[PDB]
């Protein structure tokens, strides 16, 4: 049976504040800029539509050097940091980005037509952009976040997949890594392996995987380490209604309509797809720049940072403004020439993480050691190499950032005022 | 006279949690894919616009094996499960679908015209799509849900129906089955028997019946078993205003206008129809992924699951995203060809039901047996074959899912915390 | 001086529930279908834009047969029913209708023009539709509801009305009858007598009178019998901005502009008119399917149903969906032909009225008789033919619907729970 | 360690009211009007999109002449004004402005296209306007406000910047000055040094720097003098989706798409940019003409106006209406001629600042003098020239505006009523 950490984890009266200076990220909104002949990344892809997964490293409270150490017995017990307050600071002005594709698979406008559309020739793709669905979310736990997305399932060993045959779907659980893309209105799926077309969606998700947090699975999790607190806010509406060029993968059963004739003789593509639009962004609706007090967790792990680790996943598309900056090739002629200016695109993201940690002690009794051992053997082994080296996240080191004077920091003042004593 | 179940049903102190693992549904959004020559369904129709009716099967508390059985007398009484908490988990990202028809009966745009429209020739149908009206609803009871819709009434034995004559209407009460369609903006009616046209609405409801919960009837129900709790949220607005091609079934009385001339000599179709649009979808407006505490029912049946059955009807169009996936017929040519890619459409739905049940006991006195007998004789007969075999619903078996440790589940934790003791 | 009914009307402890089974109305949305040669109505006009005025008939409490009659003295006093609770149940799914005119007087689009519009020829009318303004209202009283609308006032005996002269206006108070039309965005006026054109507004109000409840007058009413409770909710916005064809009735004073030339030599019609639009409809904004507890009236008549009558006026345009149903003239050809199909329009309305009545007694003293006599002499005359035979309303007979077991009805349970004892 | 001012600053019982008469600003909305040959500003640039930074000068409480001076010892202590109440009065009607550029770099409309756009020739710029993003904000502190914006960072000494190379970005902290521009939907950047084009954004920000308050930095500030209170409200949505003419600065990696052919042979600009739009403006959402009670500051400086200074930064775009006024060159001809009228643009801003100040005393002990000295040596030096002469701001002198009769002023009455005693 699993039990609340309040059972075996003791709460001391010591509290420390810790915070990143001010994280900054600048890059291209749709794709990374690199050397053609090479593969080294010159400029990274930085978009408001990516997940930001912070791997927070905390100083081992056992190796730490406290002024006083009488508050516990280093023989019978051990120390763990407990996250009690978080403030995800965001810093650019609110605004909305925009993404498109120079060759988006968009046949005709199906929202309203005055006459039957022409006939699909060869490549009817259009240069089209859209404003993705708005999403604000924040996940916190001591394990990395887990997402879900549809990918190409493995086929059954029977009917040889005829080329062009529709690929099988399969919900795939994955670890959400820093830089991954968020569903933008086309759902959470792997567009690379599910759209040979390479033109169904804008460039920035075009050959990526849009993942959605698997909130159900994470909360079902027995120990609840992956996430002990979260805030989600997503909205979207249909801006345009389009058609997809290409060839009928699956024909429309003729029991659903009466055959046409002349122009209506041939059925137009009924493979419709809408254009998303996350409406207006607003201050009143902000999730960030507000402190979160993680006092009572819904899971059994009440904010204990086992492994002196801490994960903070964020997605904020309310500051997705991309800025175009163009340089002149020549500063002479007083006559505009499109050829005289090189146009570019850049997007900047500004973060500032702040936390309030509470020191905790665990008397290592038999039962306790059996439990903690079953839960996660590494806990004890590490007490008196990186298991997720495969995955990548924004590494954040706070070992030198802890301070006992909450007084001296904004999140700290807030905390004292909130908790009174 | 009918009486509250609180009268004859005794509440014990035992509570169990039960839940589906994670239900998943994948198929085509508009129609089922099957073998042409055949009739066997290869891929089912799965849309966010269908009703999901779950037939929940509970283990018979009387046959059940409790650790202690002193809490009641198996001679004078019997046991029944009482639903006290429900959590309808939903799992895909929020989003809006879209449905159309390659040959929708849409003459001209009547929202604004600069000159009198041409003249209806033969087949002026257009390939048109739309975003259906938004609907969120959840019905819970121990009897299947009942809907209403307009269908073709039986004609009066007199005036021989001339071909093309307008068919008579009749509100028809029906059992809402799993897979049925929800009103999408064209009202709740049987389009197959009321529109020979087969082109008045998008493919997905085109030859179906859109039903609406008959809330009035169900609440009027004397015992109130069909539904002892519900949540409804629907919104819709007019996106476009169109005209219907075809021939005047009923002419406009000339006392309503002044005859035209030249172009305006001939009256244009005044058989207008609007295009629906369920606006933006939002988190703040979510109905699911929130626990429902069925403590005081408005009906006389206060959540007693007679027959160890339980019905959970759901409709959620806030995750109706359809994903288009296309496969290349050839992976050679570096030049796009619509001919080289087969386009398809698929829609996925993710559910996760969770419940908290309270054991109850009934002392089988005379009066009680008389009442329960009148109410539903099968109750007693079953105590110490399926009556709805005709209908189809998502069968859910929970006989092996009950657990006494609410502690170990998310809905369970929520429940304890909520009910304190 | 007038006095509250609380003064002379005594409240007993007896309560009865009464309700219509389920009222249903089906017809054509814009006009009634009848035999051309004849005048008998074959199909009635049923639109979500009409007022529904219910004339509720109650069993005379004096003639009524109560199990116990000791609660009052049939010699010194009399009995009257007092309305204490109402539930206006609505039953179709939420949705928006749409109305137009094949020959609407709409010259050009004045919302935005790139060049000066051509020139009005003969009949520039267009086939145009619109979504009326949204309106939800409910009026309750023991006297029929009173409305206001602008009509053609009587001319002053002087200057002979030159043909085409603008007709004089006059606010006209009228009795709101069942079937009347509600202001739809063009205000409350008599379009028949104020618009010879017969093409200024859609067909459904085109030759009717759109009336608006005269709330001011009704509340000023001394005894306040016409309405002792009401709920109103109306919203509207400008969808399009148009011009009216026709000839200048009143010229634009030239001190308001500088003469043009060439094309701008001739002034375009500045007789603008906007197209209304009641935005989105929503559950959260529903007024019905909620009980109304008429405990404290703002008028002196506190819900006393003098004459054993009761009026319930309703307007609900949140379920104005019109459904087009078309029948094929031939079931052969597999090729669509507009002509093979007769298109029609039908609209259905579903109601369910429920009430909770409280028996009351009046000791017929001198003063009381003088007062009641002045107020409405018929009261006393009827105690120990229809005065509104001229008007027509949905007649509702409840004489056989009263029940002392509130327990057995939904509105009843609600009432008990609400009033505790 | 830093400490709350409540520690060393004593609060007296004296309160004074002070207010500007009514500030007024009139000028051209987009740029300043000046003599061509000259450089002297004839008409200034006044727009609702500029920051308004007020440098409030207060009379030295030490030099001040109070009726009674027994409340403190001028030998052991000193006096400082503490801001306790502020009312930023605004006076024009609510309304929205609009800004454009006669030669905006806008290739084609990428929101929806029916055929592949032509080909960029030379100068495809269009005359385009837009309604900027709505912003309401108010910053108060005893130090000038600090902003952030992206500018051209210094290059690394290596790869010689090829002409036209994309310039490096760098977040630059600056002092926000009166007249500076607010992010308008294109983010906070220096368009002059980052856009050689000179046509990427409307004229009014075209060669300016749009700055955003660096809230993060200011609140992190140890003493918290820069801002001890603030209110921010910003909203924005995408109105249009466009393309940028010019030449590819960075090419689209070919692994993101399938080469086209014929028309789609050449990739269209995928340098998209959206047109902002701060929606509707409303009274209910007003931030001004409301009093702000600065009682508990989140910073350590609790509203103490060291240096007898006070900074009030404001941005209000809810009254950005620009008014066009044109004068006729000739008052003769009765025929309109565009050449006869000179069209102009002017915008007016109306302010009215009001404050309530509380007298405070500081006993100059050793420790106190050490602290205050470290914090800001000038404090003590000034006690018993301008350090920001380089910056500019709306200078406001209140030395002759203090009044002890709060009673006689609107903010004063409000204060008394609010604080009771």
């Amino acid at each position: 049976a699993v039990v609340s950490t309040d059972e075996y984890v003791a709460r001391t009266n010591i509290y420390y504040h810790a915070g990143t200076s001010r994280l900054l990220a600048v890059g291209h909104p749709y794709f990374p800029i690199k050397k053609p002949n090479n593969n080294k990344i010159l400029v990274p892809k930085v978009s408001g539509l990516q997940y930001r997964v912070f791997r927070i490293h905390l100083p081992d409270p056992n190796k730490f050097g406290f002024p006083d150490t009488s508050f516990y017995n280093p023989d019978t017990q051990r120390l763990v940091w407990a996250c009690v307050g978080v403030e995800v600071g965001r810093g650019q002005p609110l605004g909305v980005g925009i993404s498109g594709h120079p060759l988006l698979n968009k046949l005709d406008d199906t929202e309203n037509a005055s006459a039957y559309a022409a006939n699909a020739g060869v490549d009817n793709r259009e240069c089209i952009s859209m404003d993705y669905k708005q999403t604000q979310l924040c996940l916190i736990g001591c394990k990395p976040p887990i997402g879900e997305h549809w990918g190409k399932g493995s086929p059954c060993t029977q009917v040889a997949v005829q080329p062009g045959d529709c690929p099988p779907l399969e919900l795939i659980n994955t670890v959400i890594q820093d830089g991954d893309m968020v569903d933008t209105g086309f759902g959470a799926m792997d567009f690379t392996t599910l759209q040979a077309n390479k033109s169904e969606v804008p460039l920035d998700i075009c050959t990526s995987i849009c993942k959605y947090p698997d909130y159900i699975k994470m909360v079902s999790e027995p120990y609840g380490d992956s996430l002990f607190f979260y805030l989600r806010r997503e909205q979207m509406f249909v801006r345009h209604l389009f058609n997809r060029a290409g060839t009928v993968g699956e024909n429309v059963p003729d029991d659903l309509y009466i055959k046409g004739s002349g122009s209506t003789a041939n059925l137009a593509s009924s493979n419709y797809f809408p254009t998303p639009s996350g409406s207006m962004v607003t201050s009143d609706a902000q999730i960030f720049n507000k402190p979160y007090w993680l006092q009572r967790a819904q899971g059994h792990n009440n904010g204990i940072c086992w492994g002196n680790q801490l994960f903070v996943t964020v997605v904020d598309t309310t500051r997705s403004t991309n800025m175009s900056l163009c340089a002149a090739i020549s500063t002479s002629e007083t006559t505009y020439k499109n050829t005289n200016f090189k146009e570019y695109l850049r997007h900047g993201e500004e973060y500032d993480l702040q936390f309030i940690f509470q020191l905790c002690k665990i008397t290592l009794t038999a039962d306790v050691m059996t439990y903690i051992h079953s839960m996660n053997s590494t806990i004890l082994e590490d007490w008196n190499e990186d298991p997720l080296k495969k995955y990548t996240f924004w590494e954040v080191n706070l070992k030198e950032k802890f301070s006992a004077d909450l007084d001296q920091f904004p999140l700290g003042r807030k905390f004292l005022l909130q908790l009174g004593l």
